[PDB]
């Protein structure tokens, strides 16, 4: 009927049907469908996306285009009014650990990153939106409202640049703009192993056949293992401490070094496919170096799969968890294991999870040093701190034994995150993630709250009175009225996030419905489903039932001490136990003789 065709990555490498292993790219997991659920292709479209012209540009782009007949709010004006708060006093989560937040960005990262776009290699209009504030093209400033303090010390616009978009780079399309998924969609660890053949073989330790990852060789970590170097300049996490001068990391992801505990998350991750491999050589010395990565690379997915779906889905979706996501009935090739555009904001409630400071602790889990406890905004693009201050030991007891922000209605996202973001080739701690996510739902051409709702079959609010009963809060929703005139209009991150939690989750129903979907969808939807038949024996899912987080602290640490429920808010020593009492991951049903 239509040109379901365009793609001009169209990296259509060629289909091993015989492979026992995954692509790096994520093409050939669907056999009818070669492309589906690949990197470099566009993100599912769920509903059609709104633009103010019906093709490309966002809501707001135009002063004289109003959606549905309201003009739409500055979008740091919605996060100067609703998202933002003063007090960090009784904002944490009583029964979720700092990992539960970090957890959630990391499977974020394994699932979608929509890059922004660049146009030739060195233009003025790159410095031209950070230094005019002038809207055309690629460049869609975050304007500050006449209030805004920022207005005062930082100029007249925060620089925001659209989202690449699929077929060309540059020129648009005929029909409507759908931006890019540069990762796998399949929850396969392409942020430890690449969604690029290129980026995955910089990454490996070929020089040995044991097929283990690529180490840091200018620094090392009390006997331990540091993610490379990424030596290209020139480097954020440089410029964060220019006397230092350390550079960020180098991971299958390009965002690995954004903060200090992601950077953490992804080192252990490096090393956890060594302990993997090593374990697999000793148990199969025949094995060359191949095997023992894609084996490593297989078992460290199935590790991802498991961690994600047997101890986070469960306490984010709570009652909702077995509505979406009801026990595995094997692959089903007619499902879209595609991430959807929507999702990609979803995810980000994690946004109202992360806490205002960052703790490093001891064998005691006591304040280490003098200045244990940092403002999380020191620790964006921070590598110096894991090197020079100690490894990243004393920030893994602090994932263990701190707690996570919990959302609040009155209290949503950290001033940490809404006003001292630091971003890459922007030179100040003053970004506002909350802005920049309300600015980019509509750069993606979001559906409102509304459009949502009803694709979730629940309640569609159209007055104040509707919201408030909605939203269970007469304030917040008197607030958003104020500002977008009608719920239809309500960007869908802010909406989504202002809904009460479900009973013992982390979302309110909305998020739950489209989270939940998502994740139904990548399971069911993935032919290399660690529990699907043929991907791995009976005895070895009898032996990755086994894995945790507690034991992959346990085993690539020197923390003895561990939760058994990692992810649960855990006091130290009363919830703790030592790290013999934790079930480990029996590798003897890899065992291979062939002679
Ligand atoms: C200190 C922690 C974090 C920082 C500094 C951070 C920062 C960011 C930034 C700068 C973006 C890009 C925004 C844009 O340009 O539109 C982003 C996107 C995102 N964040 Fe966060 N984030 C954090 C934690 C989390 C958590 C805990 C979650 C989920 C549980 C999460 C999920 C996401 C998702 C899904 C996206 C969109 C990814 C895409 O491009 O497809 N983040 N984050
Ligand atoms: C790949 O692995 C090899 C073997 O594990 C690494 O070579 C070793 O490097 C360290 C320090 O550079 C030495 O202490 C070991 O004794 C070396 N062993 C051997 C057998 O060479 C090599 O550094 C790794 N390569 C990269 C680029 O990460
Ligand atoms: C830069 O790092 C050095 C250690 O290399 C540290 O002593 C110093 O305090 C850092 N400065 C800043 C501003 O972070
Ligand atoms: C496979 O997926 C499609 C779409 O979700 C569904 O209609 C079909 O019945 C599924 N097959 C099974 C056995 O569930
Ligand atoms: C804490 O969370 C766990 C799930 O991780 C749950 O089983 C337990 O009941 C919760 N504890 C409290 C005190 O609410
Ligand atoms: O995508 N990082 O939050
Ligand atoms: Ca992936
Ligand atoms: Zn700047």
């Amino acid at each position: 009927s239509w040109e379901v065709g365009c793609g001009a990555p169209v990296p259509l490498v060629k289909c091993d049907e015989n492979s026992p292993y995954r692509t790096i790219t994520g093409d050939c997991n669907n056999r009818r469908s070669p492309a589906l659920g690949a990197a470099n292709r566009a993100l599912a479209r769920w509903l059609p996306a709104e633009y103010e012209d019906g093709l490309a540009l966002p809501f707001g782009w135009t002063q004289r285009k109003t959606r549905n007949g309201f003009r739409v709010p500055l979008a740091r004006e919605v996060s100067n009014k609703i998202v933002g708060y003063l007090d960090e006093e009784g904002v944490l989560d009583q029964n979720r650990s700092l990992l539960f937040m970090q957890w959630g960005q990391i499977v974020d990262h394994d699932l979608d990153f929509a890059p922004e776009t660049e146009l030739g290699s060195n233009e003025h209009s790159k410095t031209q939106c950070e230094e005019y504030c002038i809207q055309g093209d690629n460049c869609f400033p975050i304007m500050f409202p006449k209030n805004d303090p920022k207005l005062k010390t930082q100029g007249k616009c925060m620089p925001f640049f659209r989202a690449g978009f699929v077929c060309p780079t540059p020129p648009y399309q005929s029909l409507a703009r759908e931006q890019i998924n540069a990762v796998t969609s399949f929850l396969d660890a392409s942020l430890v192993y690449g969604s690029e053949p290129s980026l995955a073989s910089r990454l490996r330790n070929l020089s040995s056949p044991l097929g283990l990852m690529a180490v840091n060789q200018e620094a090392w970590d009390h006997g331990l293992a540091y993610l490379p170097f990424n030596n290209k300049k020139p480097s954020p996490c440089e410029f964060i401490n220019t006397t230092a001068r350390v550079p960020c990391f180098l991971a299958g992801d390009f965002r690995a070094s954004e903060q200090i505990l992601l950077a953490t998350a992804h080192t252990l991750l490096l090393r956890e496919h060594n302990r993997l491999a090593r374990e697999l050589k000793k148990l199969n010395p025949h094995w060359n170096g191949e095997k023992l990565y894609q084996e490593a690379r297989k078992i460290l997915g199935a590790f991802i799969q498991i961690i994600t779906f047997r101890d986070y889905l469960p306490i984010v979706l709570g009652s909702e968890m077995q509505k979406w996501i009801p026990p595995y009935q094997g692959y089903n090739n007619s499902v879209d294991p595609r991430i959807s555009n929507v999702f990609t904001f979803a995810f980000r409630f994690g946004h109202m999870e992360v806490p205002s400071t960052v703790s490093r602790l001891d064998e005691n889990y006591q304040p280490w040093g003098p200045e244990a406890e940092l403002p999380l905004h020191t620790l964006f693009f921070n590598t110096w701190r894991i090197i020079k201050d100690g490894g990243i030991d004393p920030l893994v007891r602090g994932l263990l034994a701190k707690k996570s922000k919990l959302m609040n209605q009155d209290k949503m996202v950290t001033s940490e995150l809404r006003n001292k973001l630091f971003q890459p080739t922007h030179k100040i701690h003053g970004f506002d993630l909350a802005a920049i996510n309300l600015q980019r739902c509509r750069d993606h051409g979001m559906p409102g709250y509304n459009s949502w709702r009803g694709f979730c079959g629940l309640s569609q609010p159209k007055t104040l009175k509707g919201l408030q009963t909605v939203l269970k809060n007469k304030i917040l929703a008197k607030k958003l009225m104020d500002l977008y005139k009608t719920p239809d209009n309500i960007d869908i991150w802010i909406g989504g996030n202002a809904e009460p939690m479900v009973e013992r989750g982390r979302v309110g129903p909305l998020l739950a419905c489209l989270l939940g979907r998502q994740f139904q969808q990548i399971r069911d939807g993935d032919r290399f489903w660690w529990e699907n038949p043929g991907v791995f024996t009976e005895k070895q899912r009898d032996s990755l039932q086994k894995v945790s987080f507690s034991r992959l602290i346990c085993d690539n640490t020197h923390i003895t001490k561990v939760p058994l429920h990692a992810f649960q808010a855990n006091n130290y020593p009363h919830d703790f136990v030592d790290c013999s009492t934790v079930d480990k991951l029996d590798l003897s049903p890899w065992a291979s003789r062939e002679n």
